[PDB]
């Protein structure tokens, strides 16, 4: 009796992940359009979901095919995220006793530091807005989902004025 | 002397504008793909005139935030994917010391090894699947590749049978039951 409920429990899982890249590719077209789908050029069926006839089947599912791709990778990053917090990738820093935890983000962290020597200078403006938003992260969240286009439209005419000055600060 | 001195800074100005005008227009180029990729090859139209296509939208357009979130959306993937390569990379240099689980690092690809042999202890049975494919690969060559084509004429005959599949779970279920 147990084991065809675990079965039954289990395939119809596996149906929910592999139907995922219907919800996720629908998704996507959807943001493509103001929040709402669309019909597949030649009944009129939406692209992301087609009849076998429909000849942009054969489209949709190379589609459905990339974005699960890309699902799995972020399944394995995720995944590689989950052993990195627990401090199960023995990554050796930089010269050791080993990081206990975040192994893999320290060293990391710390060679990108190391060589490129920017982010040097771009770390403590990071932390500064981290540490100094415990909550108006989420503001400027807001802000960004709100005025980060306008504000980006209203910066994008002198958008490429911008490198003019800039060339001529980097002269001076 | 100055017309060099002033034209080499000046010179990697106009360089750097140069890339970064051809680079930082991938997102809307893959943006615009995937839109392809959703109408058999083709732009289409968005919902707001002159019939602009969706991926480039003027601001005055409603859509040109909606746009810009899935352009920034790509943007994001990009940095990863280009990330992983660098990561990709990196690996083969060695740069990623990781300890083998149980001694001297490894040479190259450290990082694969110790998350594939982490993976294949973790999991007994994958491994069992290891074998065929490399039967697969041991198999003639052309015959895999007349499989994988007659999978694709069969992709469509694959999901003929798609309605039958939601029985197959209670059917081999009955069978478990039954084994
Ligand atoms: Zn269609
Ligand atoms: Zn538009």
């Amino acid at each position: 009796l147990g084991p065809l409920l675990v079965l039954q429990a289990g395939f119809f899982l596996l149906t929910r992940i592999l139907t995922i890249p219907q919800s996720l590719d629908s998704w996507w077209t959807s943001l493509n359009f103001l929040g709402g789908t669309t019909v597949c050029l030649g009944s009129n069926h939406s692209p992301t979901s087609c009849p076998p006839t429909c000849p942009g089947y054969r489209w949709m599912c190379l589609r459905r095919f990339i974005i699960f791709l890309f699902i799995l990778l972020l399944c394995l990053i995720f995944l590689l995220v989950l052993l990195d917090y627990q401090g199960m990738l023995p990554v050796c820093p930089l010269i050791i006793p080993i990081p206990s935890s975040w192994a893999f983000g320290k060293f990391l962290w710390e060679w990108a530091s190391a060589r490129f020597s920017w982010l040097s200078l771009l770390v403590p403006f990071v932390q500064w807005f981290v540490g100094l938003s415990p909550t108006v992260w989420l503001s400027v969240i807001w802000m960004m989902w709100y005025w980060g286009p306008s504000l980006y439209s209203i910066l994008s005419p002198f958008l490429p004025l911008l490198p003019i000055f800039f060339c001529l600060w980097v002269y001076i």
